[PDB]
């Protein structure tokens, strides 16, 4: 029992964005047109019985006065703003990646009460995966919009996960980007594990997941904050063979009770970024399709959320394969998905091939794995966890 987040008023606020536009239909649409719908569970995304209610479940990460700012910004794109209104925004960088726009708000929102409503599935056991391709904005913090997130329903989802009891989290991000709004909210707590393979270099946004000596979580979540950050240009076998060992030993150490993988098409060879060569490949095989069989592997209840991705059509044939590779490892049920794009209202965007397929032809790692060992050795020492060193040594 697969789980994907969708309905027609959120597939209509997933869509009313300048910067994602259509991306979330497109995706949807390349999914029922390869006739998935009729194997995956339906989970509509939740909805509160008053504004109290609302606010009480956004407000268990957000601070009162971004949520006021947030709401505010939408209603004043509903109708130029004063100098004390763009003081305001300013002080919650309600401004230049993140602009305000007529549904800002609802728009954002959306993708919480998607991921709320996954979480929900997976706690109740109605769905052993979920899948919400409206989601996975990572980038979000507590009073500060970032990197066009304005709500983090990661962070909420997950919140709620840790909440539903020891429940322990595993956050996988394999977006091109830093997860450090995710990263930053946990980073105290030793019962949700972050994890992010990224590009980091100079300049490049965020700016985190890098050399600061690593800085891996405070306190009681001192080594639970885990990041790869790897070096431009990197295909689906090294990227694959990089994070592998690490994916599987993360499993082991922690034994997570949810697993929450944010599945950001960023790092596809196609996407305008052209800084990593990954591909929806599925004979090389997928760095995506690796890293989400490999976690389906281990029959964990798992959260899967989307995120970046400007090639609207090449993020939809990714998350297209995503979706069949979950039913085949769930159900246990082959999924053939015909290597042309069946005919459907956004056929021609898949232009001028019209193939599943991207249109692509294809010791830094050893010492952070080294590093990354050393802290899963000090997280399980920290934490008073029972595993075996050797098991652990022999994955890399
Ligand atoms: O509940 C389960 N088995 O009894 C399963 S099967 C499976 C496959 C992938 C991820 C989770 C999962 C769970 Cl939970
Ligand atoms: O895809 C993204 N993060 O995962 C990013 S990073 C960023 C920075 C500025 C504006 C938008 C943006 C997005 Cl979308
Ligand atoms: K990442
Ligand atoms: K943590
Ligand atoms: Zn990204």
């Amino acid at each position: 029992s697969v789980g994907i987040v969708y309905g027609d008023q959120y597939r209509q606020l997933c869509c009313s964005s300048p910067k994602f536009g259509d991306r979330y239909a497109l995706v949807m649409d390349l999914i029922n047109a390869y006739k998935l719908i009729p194997e995956l569970s339906r989970v509509p995304p939740l909805q509160w019985d008053s504004p109290s209610r609302m606010y009480e479940a956004v407000t268990a990460f957000h601070s009162t006065e971004y949520v006021d700012a947030l709401k505010k910004l939408q209603m004043l794109h509903c109708e130029e703003l004063t100098a004390d209104d763009e003081l305001l925004m300013d002080s919650f960088s309600l401004n230049y990646d993140c602009p305000g726009f007529p549904s800002v708000f609802d728009y954002s929102l959306a993708a919480v009460q998607g991921s709320l409503a996954a979480a929900s599935a997976l706690i109740c056991r109605h769905c052993e995966v979920v899948i919400n391709w409206g989601g996975g904005w990572h980038h979000a913090k507590r009073s500060e919009a970032s990197g066009f997130c304005y709500l983090n329903d990661i962070v909420l989802a997950i919140h709620r996960l840790v909440s539903s009891t020891q429940t322990r989290v595993l956050y996988v991000d394999l977006d091109l980007h830093h997860g450090d709004g995710v990263e930053e909210a946990f980073w105290y707590s030793p019962r949700v594990v972050t994890f992010s393979v990224h590009h980091a270099s100079p300049g490049f946004f965020p700016g985190t997941g890098t050399w600061n000596i690593f800085l891996n979580g405070a306190g009681r979540g001192r080594f639970s904050a885990f990041n790869l950050p790897l070096e431009e240009g990197i295909n689906d076998l090294d990227w694959s063979n990089a994070i592998g060992p690490i994916l599987d030993s993360l499993n082991i150490v922690i034994q997570p009770s949810y697993v929450v993988v944010q599945c950001g098409a960023d790092c596809l060879a196609t996407d305008p970024h052209r800084i990593f060569r990954l591909t929806n490949f599925y004979p090389s095989l997928s760095g995506y399709l690796y890293a989400i069989k490999k976690i389906l592997s281990w029959k964990v209840p798992t959260l899967i959320l989307g995120g970046g991705g400007y090639n609207f059509p090449d993020t939809a044939r990714l998350w297209t394969r995503v979706t069949a590779l979950t039913i085949e490892e769930v159900k246990g049920k082959k999924m053939t998905i015909s290597p042309e794009i069946p005919e459907h209202s956004y056929f021609s965007r898949y232009g001028p091939d019209f193939e599943l397929d991207i249109d692509y032809f294809p010791d830094s790692i050893q010492k952070h794995h080294r590093r990354i060992l050393e802290q899963l050795r000090n997280y399980a020492d920290l934490n008073k966890l029972i595993y075996d060193y050797d098991q652990v040594y022999q994955l890399y």
